């Protein structure tokens, strides 16, 4: 495909604002509909998740506009992303070679756990993501997920209008089918507001639950919850000063420590960019989806910045995430003048690990924009008792929230995105099809699955949380009992069999294996323990030997019984195929590389010679994945064979489920 730069040149030949370029795009046209079957209050990831996934599950059937305050698509925090994100990315037309132009490669996770009273000591548990013929990870950042997004959605019959906000004050939600009047302007100046006529209200406003707030008080969890602060640094070409044995940077890092973790994240940024040309390469690069272009005949990142006058950068984002029973000096000014900056800067410096991490990342001045060096979020977990009621239902952190680690925000809030987009679909027929008291009840009934999912998963997640951070306290801990629990109950068995039919009630089964019951009665324990000892303090030896003894008593059986064929010692670094931990154990799977001339991390397949992200042309050779233990050439061939392409929809296939089988 011949590029074309139709946004760039309708902006400039009618001096078009950010929000009037944008919804330029929309089928529909500039200016809100009289009348639509769902409205959707947020652009948010999730807000775009679900009107994407419901235009999908059944085209043509309901009308979807998206209301968004942002002039253009925001900054958010959020930008680790995991296997069913990506499949639904690819379920939805878009694959790996064009994600890996605008989101930086990602290849499992790896855990550094800090020893607090001997510093200088450190454990860590190292996993790998998947050869780039199976599937990638994306880091992405936000203001280009949610244009892909919106672009996206605009090419597939929604409407999406930036620069607009949803007046919770005048709007009326009703039940039944009989007519929700939501009130949209262009903020609490404006004298002119719409009204859009609707079925549904979707309320995906995220952790600001404008909606739903007014159907319950947010709910807060017994104990501790978590505070947030964080910034934008360089990312070094270069990562062998990095102090940890082994680092690789296309991992999501975690550094962990008794109070808490910091995220590190490599991370493509597109800022600076003008919206009009950004609109120019997204068009573009979804018609080279369209076209099917080999990932090596597709322009790189820094080619395409070239081409539609864009700017790129490599940036990385590191964050802390720590309990909020933290006892901080009173005076800490000699850290920084904002808050944000001095709490993280005196954190830094209470470890001599991260005070060497640290010092080979330079940090980066505003890159959002003014006010941006630093970032902070307090009391970060809530849960909202409500999510649906006549007219309306909730989606995304507007349903609750827990905590950054293990990604649970994005990848498993779309079960409920995705779910809801489903149910839609019912919900607006019902009440076209039927008087107004017996469609409230019916639909009423067909919600209470999604609202009982919904009440029982943050409870779930937040004792999930809860598990990891209390295992983080001890270097044996960490590794050998939290971490290896969560891989083994929520790695996402069969994923391969997942289409867009069954995408919602897959992942709704998924929950990164919280639910599963050995997990919770390996958690329940340590933090029965755990929870007893001051945070001050460190864990009695004791406590850890009978900690872990017990974890690998439960995990013999569970692992036993679990019929899921996995390369596990190939998988995770220090573990063979049984999930036993072995003290030395240091090989595994090699499916990336990084690139010598720009420092980007790319995925080994033989079809992808050059570099994604600058074009450099690599050796033949260094395609070649390293699979420790070996494969045949068969038995590469059948992998590869199985995650091609997603099964046809058969609806008399048993969803097979992603958490381990049950022992019975
Ligand atoms: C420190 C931190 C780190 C995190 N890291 C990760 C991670 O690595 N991976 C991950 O998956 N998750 C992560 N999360 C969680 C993640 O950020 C959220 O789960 C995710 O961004 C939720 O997005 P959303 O679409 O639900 O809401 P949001 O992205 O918050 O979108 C809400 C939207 O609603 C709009 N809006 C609000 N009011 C109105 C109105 N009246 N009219 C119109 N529009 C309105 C806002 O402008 C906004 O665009 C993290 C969270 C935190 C706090
Ligand atoms: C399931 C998968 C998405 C996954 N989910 C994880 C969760 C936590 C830690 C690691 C993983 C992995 C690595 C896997 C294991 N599978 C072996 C055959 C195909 C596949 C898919 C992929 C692979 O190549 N790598
Ligand atoms: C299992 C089932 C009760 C179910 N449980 C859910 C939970 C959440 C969301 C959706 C579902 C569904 C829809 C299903 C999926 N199954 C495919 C083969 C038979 C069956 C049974 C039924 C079917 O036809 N529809
Ligand atoms: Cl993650
Ligand atoms: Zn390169």
């Amino acid at each position: 495909p011949t590029p074309k730069y139709t946004f760039t040149e309708r902006a400039a030949a009618g001096n078009l604002s950010d929000a009037e370029i944008l919804n330029s795009n929309n089928p529909t046209g500039s200016e809100l509909p009289d009348e639509s079957d769902v409205v959707v209050g947020g652009a948010g990831i999730h807000g775009l998740i679900y009107a994407l996934h419901a235009s999908k599950y059944k085209p043509n059937n309901l009308k979807i506009s998206v209301i968004e305050k942002n002039t253009r698509p925001g900054y958010k925090i959020g930008e680790s992303t995991l296997p069913i994100f990506y499949t639904w990315c690819k379920l939805h037309g878009i694959s790996a070679a064009y994600l890996l132009r605008l989101f930086g490669l990602k290849d499992g996770l790896c855990f550094y756990f800090l020893d607090r009273e001997n510093q200088g000591q450190y454990t860590d548990f190292c996993s790998v993501g998947a050869p780039g013929l199976v599937l990638a990870s994306l880091q992405i950042e936000r203001p280009m997920s949610e244009l892909l997004f919106t672009i996206l959605a605009q090419r597939n019959g929604v409407n999406v209008y930036h620069g607009r906000e949803v007046d919770f004050k005048s709007t009326v939600v009703q039940g039944g089918g009989q007519g929700n009047k939501i009130a949209v302007s262009r903020g609490k100046y404006d004298s002119t507001p719409k009204t859009i006529d609707s079925a549904l209200f979707v309320d995906a406003t995220g952790r600001f639950r404008q909606f739903c707030s007014k159907k319950a008080p947010r709910h807060r969890f017994d104990g501790w919850n978590c505070n947030a602060f964080w910034g934008y640094f360089t990312a070094p070409k270069d990562e062998s000063k990095i102090p940890f044995d082994l680092y690789e940077g296309d991992h999501t890092n975690h550094l962990c420590f008794p109070e808490g973790w910091v995220w590190v994240i490599r991370l493509p940024s597109w800022e600076g960019s003008p919206i009009a040309n950004l609109m120019d390469m997204v068009t573009y690069i979804l018609e080279c989806a369209d076209a099917g272009v080999p990932g090596d005949e597709l322009p790189s990142s820094e080619e395409l910045a070239r081409m539609f006058g864009l700017k790129f950068q490599w940036v990385t984002s590191i964050g802390f995430a720590v309990r909020n029973d933290v006892k901080y000096p009173e005076d800490l000014s000699a850290y920084g003048t904002r808050e944000a900056e001095q709490k993280f800067n005196y954190f830094v410096q209470k470890y001599e690990l991260l005070q060497q991490f640290m010092s080979n990342f330079e940090l980066i001045e505003n890159l959002y924009g003014p006010g941006t060096t630093w970032f902070i979020r307090k009391t970060l977990a809530y849960q909202s008792p409500v999510v649906s009621g006549p007219g309306w239902l909730a989606i995304g952190d507007a349903c609750g929230f827990t905590n950054p680690l293990y990604s649970p925000g994005i990848n498993v809030g779309m079960s409920t995105s995705t779910w809801a987009a489903q149910l839609s679909h019912p919900i607006v027929e019902i009440g076209k099809s039927a008087p107004a008291d017996a469609a409230e009840s019916s639909i009423r009934k067909l919600l209470v699955p999604y609202d009982d999912y919904c009440k029982s998963l943050v409870p779930a997640l937040e004792q999930m949380n809860r598990f990891n951070y209390v295992c983080y306290r001890d270097t044996r801990l960490g590794p050998q009992v939290a971490c290896l629990w969560q891989f083994f109950a929520g790695i996402e068995r069969y994923l391969s069999d997942v289409n867009i039919e069954t995408f919602a009630h897959y992942a709704i089964k998924w929950v990164w294996g919280a639910m599963v019951p050995e997990y919770q009665q390996v958690a329940q324990k340590c933090i029965e323990h755990i929870e007893t000892v001051p945070l001050d303090e460190r864990l009695p030896d004791a406590m850890v030997d009978e900690l872990l003894a017990f974890s690998n008593r439960i995990k013999s059986a569970a692992v036993a019984a679990d019929d899921f064929s996995l390369r596990w010692d190939a998988i995770l670094r220090s573990f063979d195929r049984s999930l036993n931990f072995v003290e030395g154990k240091t090989s595994r799977d090699i499916y990336t590389r990084q690139c010598s001339g720009c420092g980007a991390w790319l995925q080994l397949r033989p079809d992808w010679k050059k570099c994604h992200s600058c074009g450099l042309l690599g050796t033949e050779p260094q395609t070649a994945v390293t699979f420790d233990p070996p494969l045949t050439a068969e038995e590469e061939a059948l992998l590869y064979a199985a995650w091609n392409t997603a099964p046809k929809y058969d609806p008399s296939k048993e969803l097979k489920l992603p958490t381990p089988t049950r022992p019975a």
